[PDB]
């Protein structure tokens, strides 16, 4: 098919880590033969179908993963509604209104998958329509909007927008006396993945959100791994993990946190989660929290099992706070690619929120 936009060559920026140790240029080198217009979810899985070509994917419209047909259980939602994108792929939004609903986009390294590009698109998080009850803590859901697991690398993900839009937790129903979660997480980078970065993007009403390194039984194997950049990147109304991380290394710069403290829905809880062996170099962020004093700053950061996180220049509801003492070690690691933090100013974060999300590249 023809090349509508042909922003859909680019590749991801000099900065951050999906270009290190080799570039993310996604399906930029695909033939004519493998650029795709999409409507369905149909022709969206035979352009899946190319394997490790390089594609181009253009998405066009709302794309229900379901085909219409509600899932009936765990079992159907689960063979039916996980699409995998596969090695050298560009999946990228036409216009302003690309949408993906009723699923979840995989990125799977089982197989050798990386470099792949996810950008322009609204991915609303899926609905699980069975939750599994765990002895302990109630129900709980399956499935997230996106998922970067075993090995994957070289995943940049650019103007994207991850809402619960349509159903927020607010709607949840209860079931046998506990309420009914059916929402898991919105973005989850798990499994030796590595070489992520997320910009200008938008993740807005969503409880547990981000989660980068999950508690399995060989974790060890994250260790030096799941490099993730964040910057540019607006988290609003977003309960806790943005992003919660275990043995992963984040740098997470200029990015707009909202929330409020005492949100009837989305009660931010923190954004920045210091678990086990993970590090966040945190720089010239926003937070702008209702009902959160600044006596009270360092609840921006969780620590967990956890102990590297550092701040420089980040400023809450139009203060500049200083984090330093807030109990943590400091992060060391020097960052190897050039990259332009901006002071933290009322007109940055109002440029970074107004352009960030998908439909405005």
């Amino acid at each position: 098919a023809e090349l509508v936009s042909d922003k859909a060559l680019e590749s991801a920026p000099t900065v951050g880590w999906a270009s290190q140790n080799g570039f993310t240029t996604g399906g930029a080198a695909a033939t004519s033969d493998n650029i795709y217009i999409v409507t369905n979810i149909s022709e969206f899985t035979s352009a899946l179908s190319a394997g490790a070509e390089a594609k181009i994917i253009q998405i066009k419209g709302t794309i229900d993963i379901s085909g219409g047909t509600p899932y009936t259980d765990f079992a159907d939602q689960k063979a039916r509604s996980q699409i995998n994108i596969p090695a050298n792929t560009t999946v990228i939004g036409l216009g302003t209104d690309a949408k993906f609903i009723n699923g979840s986009l995989i990125i799977d390294g089982t197989d050798g998958t990386n470099n792949v590009i996810i950008r322009n698109v609204y991915i609303q998080t899926p609905i699980d329509v069975e939750p599994h009850y765990e002895k302990g803590d109630g129900w709980n859901a399956e499935w997230d909007a996106m998922n970067i697991t075993n090995g994957a690398h070289h995943v940049w993900i650019d103007h994207v927008t991850i809402s619960d839009g349509n159903f927020t937790d607010d709607m949840y129903t209860t079931k046998d006396g506990e309420t009914y979660v059916q929402h898991d997480g919105a973005l989850d980078i798990k499994r030796g993945s590595d070489y992520v970065t997320i910009s200008n993007s938008l993740i807005d009403q969503h409880d547990k959100t981000m989660l980068i390194g999950h508690n399995d039984t060989n974790s060890a194997q994250d260790k030096g791994k799941l490099h993730v950049t964040l910057f540019n990147n607006v988290f609003n109304r977003v309960t806790e993990r943005a992003p919660r991380v275990r043995y992963g290394s984040i740098h997470s710069f200029n990015n707009v946190f909202k929330g409020d403290a005492k949100d009837p829905v989305y009660r931010y809880q923190y954004s920045f989660g210091i678990g086990t062996s993970g590090s966040v170099l945190s720089e010239g962020n926003s937070f702008t929290i209702a009902n959160l004093s600044a006596s009270k700053a360092c609840k921006v950061v969780k620590k967990f099992n956890g102990s590297i996180f550092s701040d420089n220049g980040s400023v809450l509801n139009g203060s500049a706070v200083d984090l330093s003492g807030c109990g943590f070690s400091a992060y060391t690691s020097k960052i190897p690619y050039i990259y332009d933090v901006q002071p933290m100013t009322t007109e940055l974060a109002q440029s970074i929120t107004d352009n960030a999300g998908s439909g405005k590249l």
